[PDB]
């Protein structure tokens, strides 16, 4: 592979469009490698590990429980929605919620979900809170994905999702047993974990959780790193790219590949 900013630039030559990583250090957030991670880049699904973040926040107060059933209606389903779609009879726990929206990207898990956070205002202020002063949701699942230039709503940039995904995991901001749910939730994506784990190289971690909108969006945010541990933040966004899908896919994977050959100490 080539070295990693070589193959990003030539990612971003053959997308025609704009590639945004950092790769971090998660004990320290050491930042070891880095390319338009000041940028805004529509967070699309990636949102949602922040957002469970925040229900663990909740849990932490004293001001909801992951056991707590839910039960919703049809009409308040939107797309892509494959497991609450199958519990309008008994509804869903609050974590059983949040592992739909992880692992599954269930867009209406999600929504439910924010709603209990005061919406993406409330999101917003909790990001605010934390010190991310850069990222913000202003829509809900799934008009967030619509990826329009020029438009700073549902946005992060690589840097502060970064230290905003550092700050759940590790930080002692959330609780230990809540930290320890976040990163599980991650470690059990099934959208694209099974798939990425099949072809990484032996001894290396993967957890993660990935997005797709609108003109080409697409990103992946992830912990990885050798032996076995999840050494560092990977985030990858794609935007304003007419390719397909699976172009897409494959650029993400090069970059990851000639971040992984390449990684230093
Ligand atoms: O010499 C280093 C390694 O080179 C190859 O590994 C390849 C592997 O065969 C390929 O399948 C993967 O693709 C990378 C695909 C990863 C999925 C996307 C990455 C995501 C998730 C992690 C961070 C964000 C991006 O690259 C590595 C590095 O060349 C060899 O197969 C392996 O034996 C060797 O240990
Ligand atoms: B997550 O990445 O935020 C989940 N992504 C989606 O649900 C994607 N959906 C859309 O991008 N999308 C855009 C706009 N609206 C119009 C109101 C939609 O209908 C909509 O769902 C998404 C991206 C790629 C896919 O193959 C499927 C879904």
């Amino acid at each position: 592979s080539p070295q990693p900013l070589e193959q990003i630039k030539l990612s971003e030559s053959q997308l025609s469009g704009r590639v945004g990583m950092i790769e971090m250090d998660l004990a320290s957030g050491r930042t070891l490698t880095a390319w338009r991670a000041d940028e805004r880049f529509p967070m699309m699904s990636t949102f949602k590990v922040v957002l469970c973040g925040a229900v663990l926040a909740r849990v932490d107060a004293g001001d909801e429980q992951l056991e707590r059933k839910i039960h919703y209606r049809q009409q308040d389903l939107v797309d892509y929605s494959p497991v609450s779609e199958k519990h309008l009879a008994d509804g869903m726990t609050v974590g059983e919620l949040c592992a739909a929206a992880i692992t599954m990207s269930d867009n209406s898990a999600a929504n439910l979900l924010l709603a209990t956070v005061g919406g993406p205002a409330g999101l917003t202020a909790f990001l605010r809170q934390i010190g991310d002063n850069v990222t913000r949701l202003d829509r809900w699942e799934t008009e967030l994905n619509e990826a329009l230039p020029g438009d700073a709503r549902d946005t992060t940039t690589p840097a502060s999702m970064a230290a905003t995904l550092r700050k759940l995991l590790t930080s002692q901001r959330l609780s230990a047993r809540s930290q320890r749910q976040l990163l599980q939730w991650m470690v059990d994506d099934r959208v694209a974990g099974p798939l990425i784990r099949s072809v990484l190289p032996a001894g290396w971690f993967i957890a993660d959780k990935t997005g797709a909108g609108e003109r080409g969006a697409r990103g992946i945010v992830a912990l990885l790193g050798p032996n076995n541990k999840a050494e560092r933040i990977v985030v990858i966004y794609l935007r304003d790219t007419p390719a397909s899908m699976a172009e897409r896919n494959q650029q993400i994977a090069g970059i990851g590949a000639a971040l992984i050959e390449h990684w230093q100490r």
